């Protein structure tokens, strides 16, 4: 009755103008008689919801002072008092959602006042979040709540944002407490999506906030970056844009003109269509418009790209702020999620951990390669594959960090080889990235300068050899018999790869290896010999510089024939068949080996084709074959372990993966204590 | 798997047969591969070919069979038995004008087969001989074709003799004829073995068969049939010939009968005719070696008096055999008879000489005849003259001339060696090359001229002679080519190759080089794709000639031609535009093509040739800078070609060729002529003379659009040389008076599309009065900014053109009044665009595109015209459409950082409120720009950037900015508050509320302005209070909230406030009383 009658009195007092007198009395009684507040605000919202818009303006004005007392009831933690404040907050929230034309008024005066009040903010946020939980993302209840959340922050920014971001981080951790295969499916997906919504709205106000938060916000970006429905992706792009802008202007920070220029250019870079594709935004003019499914089935290479860009943002800043711990905290946060078992997040985390880290240990590498192995076991039993790709990208970024005398640099070359053997498009891309970066790493370590790559990598195989024999005999490539041709066999599949970027990477790897094999001799890089020839034959369709023992003949021939078998470019075919015409006349006794491979395509080109330049070599080969029509059948490759060579280098798991599991586990058990 | 791919080549070759350029090359390349495969796996390839031949057997059929048989022959000639015999041989027997080619091909196959197979073919023959003893003769005819050596001939004769009496009379006849050829086959292939025969078992067979064949000869007809074989069989018996020159009596009586039959004493013409055949075969035989020469000496004089009698001509191949044999026996009485005489003797002579060249170490070479070259040249000139001035007599001179040209092809050296003489010879051949009624002769005359142009030949004609003669030939040929042209041009390529070779070893020349240049350019437009490619190839040799000469202008573009139907003609025209430099040749080629084109134009008023000629003239004509002026006038007259059957095609092709292909160097003439023509469409009062003029205008618009779309290098330089302004003004003025029908709307639309492209190119073009021109253009196009679908496309196009016209355009009406007139003109365009966007406020997307374009029109109009625009532009900032507002604020952003504070600050702040996200980002960037431009001191610093996704609820941020500004920037206060309160009246309730919150700080500053003594500033505060009152009265929902914020803060002036309340009251009065309660609290 005290709160009820006092509401009736102040409402009817306006029903005409005395509004500042009513507010002065309201202020006075709010200060003097605080117990009234519980009853009064409950009664206010009841009268408000029934009343006219004119009365609703008046009502909020008289409500404004009372909010302060709402903390008193809350200190106790017994249910009844805390519950009726929580109900008052839910009623105020409900009121905010309902009165779309009171909307800036409610937010400025009611929510701005509530924004002052630190203690209550956990109750307020759980009320907001549970209000949003009523339907999740796409519920107007959640949508308005996010827009309102900025008002909560506006009074005591750092604590509100710390609790929102803290809930996001803790809820992302909670996903791992009970895993699901895919994040969008997860038992807590709506709770994450809601907080991501709030984080976009807050992020412009985070221009006041970022300095404590910046790592945690990128941790959230890392998991979310292209996930979920397209509006959440747009939101997450906006989240980063707004954070970079906030880093260019926080009045608490003092970044240099160089650091500020780096951030300005970063805003520009994040505004480019390249970054839209990275965030899983396609088919949109402006991310903003959509922010306020056609999943690109997420490519970890996109997250890698984002993460290095965010790393260059953070690094630039960290030079100017020597007193921060940001990259170390990000390293720990990413590390925790990378190592812990959670199928949805763990791949993303591994990628990020690798990108950001500035140091690594053999015990961390053991955990990563154990994760790779366990992921390949799960393939015996899509998510597993994405985890494999992630681990391989992680190994790529981590291997430049490893100590100069570590065995692991050499070991990771075989991890890459095993990954390529899997025959999965993104795994091969990752393995070639790993291999490309590994060969740069080992050359930067000087390791080739006194040894062939063959000797270095085969030494690491020798303990493994018992396992490697079983791998090579099921692959049908045998490095013990000829290292260079086996490695090239793996690389040749890279020419098939659907992406021109991965083909060009494969070419760089072959060029690197060619140079390295001759580097230990001190030869010129194009000197043809029993070791360089494999790379030269591999390079033959792709290098203008290149173009301008019966086992070795058979391998060379089989590589050229393999390259004819698959390549669709008639200009490639011209070059290759010209070399096969000479090679047939040069190696006639060995040439029968290739005939099975060539037979299908040569029938095809004879019966179909009408380019004389391509046909002249083909007719030359048939003539040469008949003229010298055996000492080596196609089976000859099988004897030394190469029957798979044409097998493997064709277009893009279980049997290979189990052997690789044993190999990786043996690699760890030999090399890692 | 090799067999399987050999079978795949065989199968490829079969499917590529004609009966089922790249297919030609592929076929020959397959055939050659099969031959080279057969060089090793012979039976696989022959089996396949045999199988194909069977299938094919069970014009294109003949060509396919010829391809198969030519392949078989070359395979067999490349050979390193069962199916050759059981499978191939019966099929080759089946074959044994295209039937004669097939019989020749099949015979060459059989000959090749028989070399290594002979025993089988002979077993077939011997089996049919046996069957014939117990009538079908065809297998016996195989004896004609088969390869035979001395041992094989002996076997054939022995087998025949044994069986001959038991054979039937028709079979005996077939054998007799077939053995006659079989003997020759041996002698011709194995002349050494026949020579060895004159240096007993063969003779026994030959005598036995002679006596058997003699016993068969019971009648005149049978005697005439056997005498050619009986002389052969006697020639196979050297010791019998020696005896009968002194058991043999019937052989003597046979020779005596031959002598009597040659001497005319035998009454039977058939026996004389047969005796000629026999004694020629004897004479022939002697050349392949003796007592035979005595036998020849006994008959040769009577044989010469039989075959070479001009007073009683015999009744050609037989006569040729005779003359060739006589020459070989003794290398000339009958020769002089043939030089003097019947044309048939001229024919026999020439063909005999041709055979002498083209067919043994003791045989006399042709060089003995090089005494008679003058007489052969006279015979050629006479024959040429008689063939050209020309029924049966005429037809005979043609065959003779062909033979003489074939003779020249076989050897030039003869003609040249006995000797002007060379110049006459070459001139006669050259005169044949053009002749349409004699394609076979012309072709051979070309080959003859080609071999005459080989190095060894030219030396015999040196350098001063080569230059004069070869240039005279070139000049004449080129002159004819500019009046089978393709084959003549291919040949002219090979002649140029020869000239380059001759010069590499090293006034009519300049004339020839010029005419060649003329000819080659004229071929670039030819309706035959092959001719064009060949002409391109000829420029390569023209360059090579110049390299060879210079090593002791167009050259780069000639080498580009060398590097190369509709696509080819496009490529040609593109190259022709790159010819900058004039030459006598290119100029003349243009004039000649123009003359031909005018003649063709008249005839038209063949079409593809006229199109190509048109294109060529358009592309090359720059070099000529009159004739070109007249051609351009004629093109312009053809744009309106009214012709019922070809007019659309003419207009389309003129338009496309002028618009895409004309020389850049002609654009200055084209624009002056278009300008001058379009200017005639107006009277002396500047009114439009309205079908022909409308059609000209439409085609002009399309032509100019196409020109301006074109990115040909160097085109920018020329586009600058002539003004378009008067022309474009006249075009729009013309198009304005066209009504609002569908076709006229399309023309208006096209002119807008032209204006758009024209503005993009404006950086290339030249202007006397650009600003005035663009102003007048916007003025005209804005009239169009108003079937419904097309009018809406016209609106879109017009607006897109207007957006192009407005882009850095200062406005210019037609000094202090000029700035005010400029402002009034701004207000007209701006209001029209606003109306168009209000009308906006596939059908949906077109409207949104029109709206976006309209916003960009305002934007550009503002970006140039800042001093005229800014005040009206704030009216855009208020406007109900959020998308337009946002874009307009980005325009303001351009002005303000390039080089107002209150009005723009309100439009920024109020828009930051919006439900539209893009509007919020745009507003935020505008706030940043204002902060930087006006150095507005701000806490929580502000950063300009794209794509910043600001929340909708940002009121506490907008408010914070506002009051910080209200402290920091008080001079704004009057300017700002008045504009905010105006915006209040425009707004939604949400935006009205937001306006109050951010206004609230500003109110406090108003005291500064009435402490200031300026009557205007005191008035503006009073007017702000009046507008605050007006808002307070009107905005009733807000009214308790307005009182709390506004009137409480104002209560903290108050005479002026109370007088404003009272004067306004003098609901207004009630509201002022009720508001005074708030005011009093302060």
């Amino acid at each position: 009755v005290p709160g009820t009658l006092l509401n009736i009195a102040l409402l009817n007092l306006g029903s005409a103008n005395n509004t500042l007198f009513i507010v002065s009395i309201s202020k006075t009684l709010a200060a003097n008689e605080p117990h009234l507040t519980l009853e009064f605000l409950e009664e206010c919202i009841s009268g408000f919801s029934k009343s006219s818009i004119e009365l609703k303006h008046l009502c909020l004005e008289y409500m404004t002072p009372w909010l302060s007392n709402l903390v008193r009831f809350c200190k106790h933690n017994d249910d009844a008092k805390r519950q009726r404040v929580t109900a008052i907050l839910d009623k105020l929230i409900t009121m905010t959602i309902n009165e779309k034309q009171m909307y800036p008024s409610i937010q400025a005066k009611i929510w701005g006042s509530l924004g002052q009040i630190t203690d209550l903010l956990d109750v307020v946020l759980d009320s907001f979040i549970k209000t949003s939980a009523t339907g999740g993302l796409g519920s107007i209840k959640a949508e308005v709540m996010a827009d309102t959340a900025v008002a909560l922050a506006s009074g005591n920014v750092k604590l509100v944002s710390s609790k929102v971001i803290g809930r996001m981080c803790k809820i992302i951790d909670k996903t791992c407490l009970s895993p699901t295969p895919t994040l969008e499916q997860h038992l807590m997906w709506d709770d994450i999506a809601i907080l991501a919504r709030y984080m976009l709205m807050l992020s412009f106000n985070n221009s006041l906030d970022v300095a404590a938060h910046l790592p945690y916000l990128f941790h959230v970006v890392t998991f979310l970056v292209a996930t979920g429905p397209l509006s959440l992706r747009a939101s997450t792009h906006g989240l980063v844009i707004n954070i970079i802008h906030s880093l260019c202007t926080c009045s608490q920070l003092h970044f240099s003109e160089e650091t500020k220029q780096v951030l300005r250019l970063s805003l520009t870079e994040f505004s480019l269509p390249k970054f839209y594709l990275l965030f899983g935004i396609s088919k949109v003019k402006s991310a903003a418009v959509i922010a306020f499914y056609e999943r690109e089935t997420f490519a970890l290479t996109s997250l890698e790209t984002v993460t290095e860009a965010l790393l260059e943002i953070m690094e630039a800043c960290m030079r100017d702020i020597p007193t921060c711990k940001w990259l170390d905290q990000w390293t720990e946060l990413a590390q925790r999620f990378a190592f812990q078992y959670n199928p949805s997040l763990q791949p993303r985390a591994l990628v990020v951990f690798g990108c950001i880290s500035k140091r690594v240990s053999h015990g961390q590498i053991k955990q990563i390669i154990r994760i790779l192995s366990k992921a390949l076991e799960s393939c015996l039993k899509y998510n597993s594959q994405v985890l494999i790709e992630a681990t391989v990208i992680a190994l790529t970024k981590l291997q430049p960090l490893l100590n100069k005398d570590s065995p692991l640099h050499k070991a990771l070359f075989w991890v890459a080889v095993a990954v390529l053997q899997l025959d999965e498009v993104n795994l091969y891309s990752a393995g070639t990235a790993l291999l490309e970066q590994n060969l740069h790493t080992l050359d930067s370590l000087r390791i080739f300068n006194d040894k062939s790559p063959e000797e270095v990598f085969m030494a690491i195989r020798n303990p493994l050899e018992w396992h490697c024999k079983q791998m090579d005999h099921f692959v049908g490539l045998n490095f013990n018999s000829n290292f260079n041709f086996a490695l090239v066999g793996h690389l040749l599949k890279g020419y098939r790869h659907p992406s021109p970027a991965i083909v060009a990477r494969t070419v760089r790897i072959l060029h690197t290896l060619l140079t390295l094999v001759n580097k230990h001799r001190n030869c010129d890089k194009f000197e043809v010999n029993t070791q360089s020839v494999a790379y030269l034959a591999a390079l033959l369709t792709v290098s203008e510089e290149v173009r301008s023992d019966p086992k070795i003949q058979a391998l060379l021939l089989t590589v050229l024939a393999t390259l004819v078998k698959y390549t669709t470019d008639e200009f490639d075919q011209r070059i290759l068949y010209e070399y096969l015409a000479e090679a047939s006349v040069v190696f006639p006794k060995v040439f029968p080996v290739v005939h099975n491979l060539l037979d299908s395509k040569i029938n095809t080109l004879l019966s179909l084709c009408q380019d004389p330049n391509l046909l002249n070599p083909i007719h030359g080969i048939v003539q040469s074959v008949v003229y010298h029509e055996p000492q080596y059948q196609t089976s000859y490759l099988q004897s030394f372990g190469f029957n798979g060579l044409w097998r493997f280098a064709g277009p893009f798991i279980p049997d290979y993966a189990e052997l690789i599991v044993k190999f990786l586990d043996a690699l760890i058990d030999t090399y890692l204590p």
